DNA sequence: CCTGACTCG
DNA sequence: TGCGAGTCAGG
């Protein structure tokens, strides 16, 4: 009662039905232009283990691979897509996705392995990948008949597992959530993170040069005001000069010591300049440290292009991550830093940078899943209530409003709906409590519709022990029943949260395979690059940015269908800086 | 390895 | 005492 399969040394015919469970085995975390160290096929005729030397080079096999019709079932599939992708091999005909199936059943699970999907179903065949390859130093690749037994079990569970999965996601009423919607993204962002954005170099390193001699200036100035030379980067070490030698007042404390927060620095600005540099310094040694050396250090020096990868199965709430390096936090809000996107540039010739963002988003999502008249009204009549907000906070008119001023309007707004305390207002806006209360009350007796849906999605969450999206996406809460305050609130606050950060992401993500489609269709050269949680970032020849002005906006409007219109602003230009 | 600092949505 | 993320230097 083993696990019987071939240790084949040549592809055969049996091995490519039209349907099979597939393993292309990338053990490297960061999987671009990473090695293929094996590959399980399991079908109808057995179970069969290939090397990569002998699979991929195969005509017949390499054919099977790119054959649509041959249907593969698989466990992240973006990663094999990709590595195969740098292995000059195209991947097709993927129709299951273990790894996605998994996310949305619970992304709570954190299911990073075929064995953790495996357990949700009680299905014991088959070992943590942890436990095959080892950990850190001691990661390696085992002895041929170990690693080819591991393979060919995933590879054994993946087609097992495929019926139970799309079973629990059909009750679920996330059978098309997956096979519509994340699958065939999943193919978008392989072809994405494949692509590349192409980096200046020459400019990103004088950028380093200019920024290291300033750093330097700012660093002595710190160390005049202070008397005293010592680490900036460190929170301890500052705070025994902060709050022991110059006796500035302890407005908060950590687990750890004293809090040196930009916050608490800000609020301490009126006793000592010098908060206001370390401030600063702080700001161009991220710069440095992270967008300039970090980001150095992952370009691929033969193209100069950089290929992150979008983490589809990791958010508790639907949303993409990026990492390594993560270009969904590239500056923006401070001038100096925005500077960094001007190294971010098109990867041909005469092509530009486009860039598109949806319009207040998750304050028109709420709009129509509140069904808040006041706010749906906003929406129709094309008002910016985070403009607006900025006009009351800052008690200024609509003119004077500044790019500045509408971003902390716009933290305030959604700080707001999603429960600050009165609290975290005060704190934030710097500003007296009872006013901040009487700020939040106002808010909710302008918009009743929001706060009765937000007390109602809380009671919801208590009876059935978890929220779902616009397009049935899911969370569970089970700790919104907790005994204690404290982790009860979070849970309720979530409850609060994810279904409108969730249902935002369902239909940027809707949006970008209706995108992608037309795109293809009118035999476009422009193609996606980067997805920034609520915008979408493309490249593409000059003399096409004249359809995409409209297209794009067009796509991105239309993905979803809501009581209130969604609205695109978008830019383009020769850099990522100038797509503004 | 952990915090706490910075960055973005 | 709003939510969701990732990377870095120092300990
Ligand atoms: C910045 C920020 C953003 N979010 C969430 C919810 C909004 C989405 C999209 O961000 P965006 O700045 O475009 O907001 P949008 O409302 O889309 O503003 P624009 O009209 O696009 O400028 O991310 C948040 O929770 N707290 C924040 O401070
Ligand atoms: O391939 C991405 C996919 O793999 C998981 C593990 O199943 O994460 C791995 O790869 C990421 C990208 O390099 C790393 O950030 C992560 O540390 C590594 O375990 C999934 O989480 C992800 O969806
Ligand atoms: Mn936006």
């Amino acid at each position: 009662a083993k696990m019987a399969f071939t240790l084949a040394d040549r592809v055969t015919e049996e091995m490519l039905a039209d349907k099979a469970a597939l393993v292309v085995e990338v053990v490297e975390e960061n999987y671009h232009d990473a090695p293929i160290v094996g590959i399980a096929v399991v079908n109808e005729h057995g179970r069969f283990f290939l090397r990569p030397e002998t699979a991929l080079a195969d005509p017949q096999f390499v054919a099977w691979l790119g054959d649509e019709t041959k249907k593969k079932s698989m466990f992240d599939s973006k990663r094999a897509a990709v590595a195969l992708k740098w292995k000059g091999i195209e991947l097709c005909g993927v129709s299951f996705d273990l790894l996605l199936a998994a996310y949305l059943l619970d992304p709570a699970q954190g299911v990073d392995d075929v064995a953790a999907a495996a357990k949700m179903k009680q299905y014991e065949a088959v070992r943590p990948d942890e436990a095959v390859y080892g950990k850190g130093a001691k990661r390696a690749v085992p002895d041929e008949p170990v690693l080819a037994e591991h393979l060919v079990r995933k590879a054994a569970a993946i087609w097992e597992l495929e019926r139970p999965f799309l079973d629990e996601l059909r009750r679920n009423e996330q059978d098309r959530l997956l096979v519509e919607l994340e699958q065939p993204l999943s193919s978008i962002l392989a072809e994405m993170e494949f692509a590349g954005v192409k980096v200046d170099t020459k400019r990103l390193e004088q950028m380093g040069k200019e920024l290291a001699e300033q750093l330097g200036t700012v660093e002595q100035r710190i160390y005049e005001l202070a008397g005293q030379e010592f680490n900036i980067n460190s929170p301890k070490q500052l705070g025994v000069i902060l709050f022991e030698k110059l006796q500035l007042p302890v407005l908060k404390k950590t687990k750890t010591g004293y809090s040196t927060s930009a916050d608490v620095l800000e609020k301490l600005a009126p006793y000592h300049e010098i908060v206001e540099n370390i401030l600063h310094y702080r700001q161009l040694g991220k710069l440095q440290s992270t967008y300039i050396e970090g980001l150095l250090k992952v370009v691929r020096p033969a193209t100069k292009k950089v290929h992150t990868i979008f983490n589809q199965a990791l958010t508790q709430t639907g949303r993409l991550s990026s990492t390594e390096p993560n270009l969904q936090n590239i500056p923006i809000r401070l001038e100096e830093g925005r500077k960094i996107r001007q190294a971010f540039v098109p990867s041909e010739s005469d092509w530009l940078i486009f860039a598109a963002d949806y319009s207040q988003i998750e304050l028109r999502v709420l709009a129509h899943i509140a069904e808040d008249d006041n706010l749906m009204e906003a929406f129709r009549r094309d008002l910016d209530i985070h403009t607006k907000t900025a006009m009351d906070i800052f008690q200024v008119s609509e003119d004077e409003v500044t790019p500045n001023m509408r971003r902390q309007a716009k933290a305030v707004n959604y700080g707001i709906v999603y429960g600050i305390s009165d609290y975290g207002l005060a704190q934030n806006l710097n500003i007296s409590r009872k006013e901040a209360a009487e700020f939040i009350e106002r808010y909710f007796e302008s918009f009743p519709g929001v706060k009765r849906y937000m007390e109602n999605i809380v009671q919801e969450a208590k009876q059935k022990g978890y929220v779902t999206t616009l397009l049935h996406r899911r969370r569970y809460l089970p700790d919104i029943t907790s005994r204690n305050f404290n982790v009860r609130s979070f849970a309720e606050r979530m409850a609060m949260n994810t279904p409108i950060q969730g249902s935002a992401a369902d239909i940027i993500k809707k949006a970008m395979i209706d995108l992608n489609a037309r795109l293809k269709e009118e035999r476009l050269q422009a193609h996606l690059l980067l997805q920034v949680h609520d915008e979408l970032i493309l490249e593409a020849p000059k003399e096409e940015m004249e359809r995409l002005c409209r297209l794009v906006p067009e796509v991105m409007e239309q993905a979803v269908t809501l009581r209130v219109p969604l609205k695109v602003d978008y830019h383009y230009g020769s850099t990522w800086y100038d797509a503004k």
